């Protein structure tokens, strides 16, 4: 009708002439204008992904973790404190549009938090916009990420409110049912391209949040203009993630649920389930890092800015999708970076 | 060849700036120019969906039930009389193009019915047009819904026949095999927005009938210009629905069949199937989930009213790959969700 | 260009003054051959012989006897049909050395229509075939297949063919598009050939890929004078072969004429299909479906169907909406699955 | 975003007028200007696909096999020698970009190799262009194939580097995960078609490598303009391939793995997977079916030669439903088909 939007599986990157080996690329990126990460990875702010244990591991990996707000204000400030009490580690906290929102900001700021994430289901709303201005009035130097959005117009209005960064993604999450119960959402790839274009026109970087399943998907997001990528599912199985280990018919599992699921709220827009135990975060990141560098090797990109400036996309069909994945083969040895 | 028509699964709505919250929006819709609903929901006129018990619950919930015509004229009048006697409640009655069509209409009008619906497989037929013209000639004050159509040309013809509202949908039904056995039909979303646009010019509202699986599908149908959504499958497993609770493999199910199926025809070539649907419980609990999802969508599009929703709605087309990520993926769902399965 | 098959498209409802019990299914197969209903059984060694061809003509269609037998045997099969009242009968010939001997035999048996069935109808061998036959028998009705292009219609109509069979690859037992990579999606194929055929006053037969009665309507609306089917009639008692039981279920062997078994590099497969029972009740569901379809388009005649037919394309999501969904079917419909 | 790119399964070939029978067509092709093959088939340079046993079988069958480089320099030169001394047989040898690459080239040339393949994940790079130049400057008469690429620009750079032949394919391999872990690649048919077109302007042939499952897939590649087709999956299950015949549940299998898999590389990040495929018996039977399938295709398009096949070939695009129609459907296949599974 208006246009057809695409997600990550609809698209492929086209190989460019390369004069750079995968081990020669640099994954440095600017999260906000005052905060630089060594790798463009962020762990999701959920009660089953990121607490003290995960945030410390991520920051030590060159990324950053966002402490979830599904706890008391006192507890969250203590979680942030733990991360800051172990070296100069970057740490983020989650803030929501509520009645005690400023009291919550006051606590984590005193806990010396680096970045604040103001995430609601609908970022392009009166609550979020006025909320950002209200936070930027008391703490002008505090770095603020707002979300989530899916349109260029939302990027502009959030920038006007004083946001330093915006989170992009309405519906792509593996645990998300927003597009099903509300019928609302924009396919993540198109959403990232449209928002990053407007973002680079105003000087405000964007974050690709949700829908990422493979390392190659991250390369598509980074080549679409995203300054960083947020994942829950990929990190939820890691040992650094909250929750106990469950054994189900010989295999090991970890629980994983959306912040809009029934259990987390204790009308839902998320589900609740389990994912396979992956082990330590370091091993997951290694395969992710290696895959991205390999991708940037194919495109001749030494940095992430060169990746974006010289990336060409092509659309693939259902048949092309089957060709991209391994096919007509009975896999006997599982790979660390696939399935 | 002519064009590409889309269904609900094909599209998604784009979020607008929002200065409203889901608990602040109004769901009041306008069925006909005289009949107003509090929520744009109505139960399908099917022998396994809407009887007096269901029609009562639908009305008290803010919507309206439509009594099916698979029974004697005397019995259908009694079903309506049961609904209207228990409080001042809205009620609908189904009429078909038959020989005793007018006498069936005569009976339900005597039972103080609010709206008549001339539902048939092919609404854009001579029998319906001449049929509506007779009902409107005898009862000029009686509100008439006529279906089913799928093209704007049929909207012009039925409205010209005197209809007050039209019902859209040929094929979308969960129990429907019309598109398979006849090869005839139009994907419901394209069908709805085509007819609603034409009906908007003539001032005749349209009804999105069939094909709605989740609460988000309704939001799409309302944004496409429909004034109300008709559903059979969603309500079929509810307590207020006709039929006994049958147990299959230790789970509770109710029988749900098509009006054009083999079983329904025997009651009084098939274009429907017969099957079972899980028992969902009381209607209020199912309506609550539907309303909540609809109010969320209107919160996302920043629309306080159903009209404003239609005025500022932007659809985007997703592929089968986009359909995958739109649903939950890469996770073993263990806990149960009230609005997803 | 992207070409479509039957499941890609849907017919759009028109204004209707006619009812399904009033329509007419009379069609003109050739110029001087007409059927009461536009259905014909495939000339396959597991579908059509005298018993099937007799049943087909009695219902109002016509069956074509397969050529996978001796010239004497196929001549007897035709006679067995012709003896059983004034019943229509068809016979298939191929581009062979004794093709003229086979033609002479079935003509002597007073067959009504002949069909040259080749994998590639648009070839030198088939054009010579039609032209050589029409020289000896200017009054013998000839169908020629298979083709998929309008150019092929022209070249075949100019050879003296009375009708052309359309379909390369849609067959349920076919692997041509897989082993050769050649073919055209049947709907676009019939639609393109039908338009060219109307210009020349030559009818086209939609052959292969027909699963439901709605699919048959789509072909007729595209401009096909008739529809040929193997799979829908394969499991019937009137079809050749014996009933084989496999793990409790009664099946009949159905196989492509280009499979290893029928040849005794294949372009067909050999499989089993469920026992459907008598042909009469299958036809009753097909005819009634086609009637329903025509009623939706306000078409009293087949030629009126084609003139006012408007197609529309659906996605794979619209496909899942067209079939019955989100319900556990407990009773098998007589015309669906 | 650019145009949409297609896979073999996305398209079909339109039949042409034909005066030729499949038994009359010729399958001769020029792999390079100096090298001619009786049949346009190649085996992949992989440790689970091609060694002297396979190369000899491929050669005797009219094609050529490329010895892989997962062995020492003395071992590979030894394998090449076995093929050359067995009879007047063609043989290829695979080379990678390393410090000992010129030493390895010297060895296989001394073994009288016919063609060198510079195999790498990304042929369009500084390393490969320098390699082709460094080799050609020392061995001007030696035939050099370069890959892998997927763009016409890469063709020009390789041709300008001195390459005699270009291998295309980024990610279509059956055991490949490059498009999944790097998100990089081009659907093979579009790649082959683009690279062949640029090749025709320059006068340099292109190989279609990977993603071929059926004989009909090969025909599309050849019609797109490729000079030959390189296959791993189709050949790896044969007896002449390396690796023992493994058994599982009364069914005999063989091990087939990608050269970028964890097992073949022997921390690292893999771009391939290891698995198992069915035992197909002898290569002679497999080749016979592939040849027969191509001869059939050429007869459909009225093409007596491969060059005549490319010139009058018309492609059409099919949807998902067309894909279902193209394959066998609604039938329980009982007997085994020698060219379909
Ligand atoms: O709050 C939720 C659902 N929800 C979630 C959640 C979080 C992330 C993604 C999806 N849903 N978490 C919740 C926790 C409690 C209650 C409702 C919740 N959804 C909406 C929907 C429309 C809105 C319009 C304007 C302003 C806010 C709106 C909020
Ligand atoms: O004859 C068959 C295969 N075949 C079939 C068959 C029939 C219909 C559809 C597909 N295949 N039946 C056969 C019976 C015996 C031997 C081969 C057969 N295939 C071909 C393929 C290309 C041709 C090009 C020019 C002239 C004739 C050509 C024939
Ligand atoms: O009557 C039914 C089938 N049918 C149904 C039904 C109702 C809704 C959706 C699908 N089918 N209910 C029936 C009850 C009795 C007999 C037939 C019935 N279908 C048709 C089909 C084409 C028509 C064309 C012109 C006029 C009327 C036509 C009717
Ligand atoms: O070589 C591999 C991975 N790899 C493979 C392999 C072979 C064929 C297809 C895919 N991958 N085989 C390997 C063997 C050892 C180590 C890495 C290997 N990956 C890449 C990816 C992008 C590059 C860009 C410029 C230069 C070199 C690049 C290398
Ligand atoms: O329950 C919810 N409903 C919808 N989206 C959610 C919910 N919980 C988390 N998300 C989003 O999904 C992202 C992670 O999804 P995933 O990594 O693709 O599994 C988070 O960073 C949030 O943006
Ligand atoms: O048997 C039938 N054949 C075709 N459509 C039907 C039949 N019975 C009911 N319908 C339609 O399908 C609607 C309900 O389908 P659902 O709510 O989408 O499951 C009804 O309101 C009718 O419009
Ligand atoms: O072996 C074969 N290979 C390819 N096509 C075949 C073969 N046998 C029959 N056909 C075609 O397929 C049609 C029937 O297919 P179906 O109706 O789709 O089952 C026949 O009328 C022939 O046109
Ligand atoms: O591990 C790998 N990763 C990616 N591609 C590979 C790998 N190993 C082999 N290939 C390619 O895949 C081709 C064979 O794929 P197939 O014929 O589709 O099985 C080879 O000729 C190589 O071009």
């Amino acid at each position: 009708i208006l246009k057809t939007a695409y997600t990550f599986d609809d698209v492929l990157l086209v190989p460019n002439k390369s004069e750079v080996l995968p081990n020669e690329v640099s994954l440095k990126t600017q999260l906000t204008k005052k905060i630089q990460l060594n790798i463009p990875l962020m762990s999701a702010s959920m009660d089953t992904v990121t607490e003290s244990k995960m945030a410390i591991a991520m920051a030590r990996e060159g990324g950053i973790g966002i402490i979830h707000k599904n706890m008391t204000i006192e507890d969250q400030a203590r979680e942030v404190d733990r991360v800051k009490r172990s070296g100069g580690l970057l740490c983020g906290a989650s803030i929501g549009v509520t009645n005690d929102m400023m009291e919550r900001v006051d606590a984590v700021v005193k806990a010396k938090v680096d970045v604040i994430v103001l995430d609601t289901a609908h970022g392009h709303s009166k609550g979020v916009i006025e909320g950002v201005k209200r936070i930027k009035a008391k703490y002008p130097e505090l770095q603020v990420i707002a979300g989530n959005i899916a349109t260029p117009e939302a990027v502009r209005d959030l920038a006007e409110a004083g946001a330093d960064c915006v989170k992009v993604g309405i519906g792509p999450g593996s645990i998300c049912t927003t597009r099903i119960v509300a019928g609302v959402g924009v396919p993540q790839l198109t959403a990232v391209m449209d928002c990053a274009e407007e973002g680079k026109k105003l000087g405000i970087p964007v974050i690709a949040d949700g829908g990422l399943k493979y390392s190659g998907d991250i390369v598509k997001a980074l080549a679409a203009g995203a300054c960083a990528a947020m994942m829950g599912s990929i990190f939820a199985g890691c040992e650094e993630a909250p929750g106990a280990i469950e054994i189900y018919q010989g295999r090991s599992y970890k629980v994983y649920r959306g912040m809009g699921s029934l259990g987390a709220m204790a009308v839902p827009e998320g589900v609740e389930g389990r994912i396979a135990y992956k082990g330590h975060l370091a091993d997951t990141i290694y395969q992710l890092i290696g895959g991205i560098k390999s991708g940037m090797g194919y495109l001749g990109a030494p940095t992430l800015e060169n990746l974006y400036e010289n990336a060409n996309f092509v659309v693939q069909t259902s048949a092309g999708f089957r060709e991209s994945h391994p096919h007509d083969i009975n896999i006997t040895k599982e790979a660390p970076n696939y399935s």
